[PDB]
C-alpha cells in the first residue's frame, strides 16, 4: 500500500512535469500570438495532458486515500483523482475545450466602433475613456458598447460552458462546478466565513458608497444622481465599476492639498513597462526575497505587441513547470494603477519561484487567495506618498493623510463588494438557481444588492453583462479576490509589526525590510504542501481570516467619513 504510494507519486511528478511543461507552451503560444495555426496546436495539447490526466487519474482513484500512513503523499493523491475536465467523455471534452477557446477569443478581440469612425479595443482604448472622460453620454458610449459587443456575443456559448463544466465536476465527485472551485479552500465554513467578513466592511463601504454618490451628484447633477438611491455603473472610472480610484479626482476630500500627476510624472521621468517590473523586482529583492531569472526578461511579453499580432492582453503570470522558465504576459500602461498590476503580478511569480522544488501537484498557493494576496502586500507599502515621493512621482498634513486614504479606499474598499458578488452569481448558475433566462437580472440584482449600482441603460434580452468581464469566459474563479483584499491587509499589518513600525497603519511601508520578506518566505514555501490555516499562522501569527487589519488600516478614513456624511444628511445604502 505505502510502497506502491510513493513510487505513484515520484512516478506522476516527473512526468507532469513534461507533460505540463510542454502544455503551458502551447498555451502561452496562443495567448501571445491568437492565430488559427496556434489555436489548434492548442486543442492537440489539450487532448495530450488529457491522456496523461486520465492515465494517473485512473491510477490515483485505486488508493484508499484513507489508508495511507503519510500525510504528504495521501494530500498528493488526493488531488490527482480529481481529472477536472479530463474525467469528460471524449467528444465532451473536445467540445468543451472549443468553447473555453472561443469564449476567450471572442472576449480578446472585441472591438467597439464608431460608424465610419475608429474602432476601440479594452485595452487601453476602453479603459482609458471610462478613466478619464466626465461626460455621461461619452461614458455611456463605451460602457453599453462594450457590453453590446463583449456580453452578448458570450452569450451563445455560456450555457454550453455550463452544462459542460458541471458535468466534469459531478464526474470527479462534486454536487457542481461550484462545489468544485469552493472545494480548493478546504474549509466547509467558507460560504458563512465570507459572509461574516463582507457584513464587517459595510459601515465602511456604505459610507464611501454615500461620500461618491454625493460627488457624482455635484458633478453629474441632481437630474442624473438619486442621492438615496444606487450609482450608475457607468460613472466610476473603471468599465466594471470594481474599483473607482480613477475619480479621485471628483471626490478629493481636501482639493486645498494637490496631489502629483503621477501618470504624467512617470511619462515625464521615461518610465517604461520594463522599469515597472525592474522596481517590482527591487522591492521583492529589498526583502530578501528571491530576484526573478535573466530567462524571465528574455521571454516575458511586458507590452502589447506590435508587430501585428493579436494577443490576450489581460495580465497573467505563467510557471512552466520546470522550476527554471516564469514569465509574465501584460499590455502594460505606462501609470501606476499599471505599476500596482505589475507588483500583483511578480508576487505570482515569487511565489512560483518559492515552491519550485515541491511535487507540481503541491506547487499552488495555500489557497487562491494567498497567491492573488502576496504582490499586493508589496503595492500597498509602494503607494504610500513616502515611498512614491522616493521614486520621483510625488512631491510629498491630516489632508494629505486622509486624501491618501481616500485614494486607497477607492480601490481596496470598492472592491471589497464587486469581489464577493461575481462568484455569488457563478455559484448560483452552477447550483442550476439561476437559469439562462435569468442570467442577467439575476447579475444586476446582486450588483444592486451589494455594490449599490444600477445600469445607465436598462438591459434587455441578448445581454449578458456578465460576459463583459474577462474572469467570466476565461472561467477563472473570483473569489480569490475578495479573500486576496481582506488577508492581504492581514499580512501588511503583520509584516509591518515584524519590521518594527510604530504608528498608524497605513503610514507603514515594509521596504528593505528582511524580517517581512523572511515570513512571506517561509509561507509561501510551502506551497499547497499545508491546509491554509499554517501559513496563515507563520505570517499573522493566528490561524484565521480576518477584517481587522483592513478596518483598523482605514480607521481614520471611516471617522473622517461618518463626520462628512452626517453633516451633510446622508441617508445610507439606497432605500
Ligand atoms: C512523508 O513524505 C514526505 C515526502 O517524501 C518525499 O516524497 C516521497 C513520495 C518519496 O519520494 C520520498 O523519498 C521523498 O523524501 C516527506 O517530506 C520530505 O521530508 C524530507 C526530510 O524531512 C524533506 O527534505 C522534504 O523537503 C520533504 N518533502 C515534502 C514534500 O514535504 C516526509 O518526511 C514524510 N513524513 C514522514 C511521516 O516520514
Ligand atoms: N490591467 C488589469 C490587471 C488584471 C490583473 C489580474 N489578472 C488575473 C489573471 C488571472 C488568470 C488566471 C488564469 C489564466 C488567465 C488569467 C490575475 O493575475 O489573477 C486580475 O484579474 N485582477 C482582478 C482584480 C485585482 C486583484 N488585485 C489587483 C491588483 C491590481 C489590479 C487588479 C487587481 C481584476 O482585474 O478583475
Ligand atoms: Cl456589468
Ligand atoms: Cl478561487
Ligand atoms: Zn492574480
Amino acid at each position: 500500500d505505502e510502497a506502491e504510494a510513493s513510487k505513484f507519486v515520484e512516478e506522476y511528478d516527473r512526468t507532469s512535469q513534461v507533460v505540463w511543461n510542454e502544455y503551458a507552451g502551447a498555451n502561452w503560444n496562443y495567448n501571445t500570438n491568437i492565430t488559427t495555426e496556434t489555436s489548434k496546436i492548442l486543442l492537440q495539447k489539450n487532448m495530450q495532458i488529457a491522456q496523461h490526466t486520465l492515465k494517473y487519474g485512473t491510477q490515483a482513484r485505486k488508493f484508499d486515500v484513507n489508508q495511507l500512513q503519510n500525510t504528504t503523499i495521501k494530500r498528493i493523491i488526493k488531488k490527482v483523482q480529481d481529472l477536472e475536465r479530463a474525467a469528460l467523455p471524449a467528444q465532451e471534452l473536445e467540445e468543451y475545450n472549443k468553447i473555453l477557446l472561443d469564449m476567450e477569443t471572442t472576449y480578446s478581440v472585441a472591438t467597439v466602433c464608431h460608424p465610419q469612425g475608429s474602432c476601440l479595443q479594452l485595452e487601453p482604448d476602453l479603459t482609458n475613456v471610462m478613466a478619464t472622460s466626465r461626460k455621461y453620454e461619452d461614458l455611456l458610449w463605451a460602457w453599453e458598447g462594450w457590453r453590446d459587443k463583449a456580453g452578448r456575443a458570450i452569450l451563445q456559448f455560456y450555457p454550453k460552458y455550463v452544462e459542460l463544466i458541471n458535468q466534469a465536476a459531478r464526474l470527479n465527485g462534486y454536487v457542481d462546478a461550484g462545489d468544485s472551485w469552493r472545494s480548493m479552500y478546504e474549509t466547509p465554513s467558507l460560504e458563512q466565513d465570507l459572509e461574516r467578513l463582507f457584513q464587517e466592511l459595510q459601515p465602511l463601504y456604505l459610507n464611501l458608497h454615500a461620500y461618491v454618490r454625493r460627488a457624482l451628484h455635484r458633478h453629474y447633477g441632481a437630474q442624473h444622481i438619486n442621492l438615496e438611491g444606487p450609482i450608475p455603473a457607468h460613472l466610476l472610472g473603471n468599465m466594471w465599476a470594481q474599483t473607482w480610484s480613477n475619480i479621485y479626482d471628483l471626490v478629493v476630500p481636501f482639493p486645498s492639498a494637490p496631489s502629483m500627476d503621477t501618470t504624467e510624472a512617470m511619462l515625464k521621468q521615461g518610465w517604461t513597462p520594463r522599469r515597472m517590473f525592474k522596481e517590482a523586482d527591487d522591492f521583492f529583492t529589498s526583502l530578501g526575497l528571491l530576484p526573478v531569472p535573466p530567462e524571465f526578461w528574455q521571454k516575458s511579453m511586458l507590452e502589447k505587441p506590435t508587430d501585428g499580432r493579436e494577443v490576450v492582453c489581460h495580465a497573467s503570470a505563467w510557471d512552466f513547470y520546470n522550476g527554471k522558465d516564469f514569465r509574465i504576459k501584460q499590455c502594460t500602461t505606462v501609470n501606476l494603477e499599471d505599476l500596482v498590476v505589475a507588483h500583483h503580478e511578480m508576487g505570482h511569480i515569487q511565489y512560483f519561484m518559492q515552491y519550485k522544488d515541491l511535487p507540481v501537484a503541491l506547487r499552488e498557493g495555500a489557497n487562491p487567495g494567498f497567491h492573488e494576496a502576496i504582490g499586493d502586500v508589496l503595492a500597498l507599502s509602494v503607494s504610500t506618498p513616502k515611498h512614491l515621493h522616493s521614486l520621483n512621482l510625488l512631491s510629498s498634513s491630516d489632508e494629505h493623510d486622509i486624501n491618501f486614504l481616500m485614494k486607497m479606499a477607492l480601490d481596496k474598499i470598492a472592491f471589497i463588494p464587486f469581489s464577493y458578488l461575481v462568484d455569488q452569481w457563478r455559484w448560483r448558475v452552477f447550483d442550476g438557481s439561476i437559469t439562462k433566462e435569468n442570467y442577467n437580472q439575476e447579475w444586476w440584482s446582486l450588483r444592486l444588492k451589494y455594490q449599490g449600482l444600477c445600469p445607465p441603460v436598462p438591459r434587455t434580452q441578448g445581454d449578458f453583462d456578465p460576459g463583459a468581464k474577462f474572469h467570466i469566459p476565461s472561467s477563472v474563479p473570483y473569489i480569490r479576490y475578495f479573500v486576496s483584499f481582506i488577508i492581504q491587509f492581514q499580512f501588511h499589518e503583520a509584516l509591518c509589526q515584524a519590521a518594527g513600525h510604530t504608528g498608524p497603519l497605513h503610514k507603514c511601508d515594509i521596504y528593505q525590510s528582511k524580517e517581512a520578506g523572511q515570513r512571506l518566505a517561509t509561507a509561501m514555501k510551502l506551497g499547497f504542501s499545508r491546509p491554509w490555516p499554517e501559513a496563515m499562522q507563520l505570517i499573522t501569527g493566528q490561524p484565521q481570516m480576518s477584517a481587522s487589519a483592513m478596518l483598523s488600516y482605514f480607521k481614520p478614513l471611516l471617522d473622517w467619513l461618518r463626520t462628512e456624511n452626517e453633516l451633510h444628511g446622508e441617508k445610507l445604502g439606497w432605500p
